[PDB]
């Protein structure tokens, strides 16, 4: 879990996402009053991806105000022959940050 | 290009579309009818973009059952640094399925 802020903030955050009430909601609970995402994602039912991507989406949208998550993903137009490395690349970039030794 | 998708087919696209009714009424008179996604966007009051994302939103769920793009995305963990020349890569895997020189 990450931290939690106000509705005022949350407003701010939520002001730049066009999404579903679902994934604002989930948010309004998780990172405003700092709710457990585990036992929210039971009770209302949706999937743990689901929960997890409305704290991930609009924590971000509040930290892109400020200082948002340093992880790149890189989403290119790319063959499935390239994908083949892509499955190792993805680890394996990972790696790079990790000290797992 | 494409093709017109009647309410029978829409439905089994759409039953698998996480997306507000907003969006698939977008496909609803586009996708349904055949008709230009440029007028339905100055009705709307939607982007270009925005509009043809919802396009494809339906257009994919049929697509992945049936018959998908011709351009593939490759999602891999890389910092920006590669990205430098995956930017390259991407503009390469362009020019290998569209035919200019």
């Amino acid at each position: 879990m990450k931290k939690r802020l106000t509705e005022s903030q949350f407003q701010e955050a939520i002001q730049g996402l066009e999404v579903g009430q679902q994934t604002i909601e989930i948010a309004r609970g998780v990172l405003v009053d700092g709710k457990p995402q585990a036992t929210f994602a039971t009770s209302l039912g949706l999937t743990r991806g689901a929960v997890s991507q409305a704290v991930h989406r609009v924590w971000a949208a509040f930290e892109d105000k400020n200082l948002p998550e340093g992880y790149a993903r890189v989403t290119a137009v790319l063959p499935e022959h390239q994908a083949y490395i892509v499955r190792k690349w993805e680890a394996d970039a990972k790696k790079k940050q990790e000290t797992k030794r």
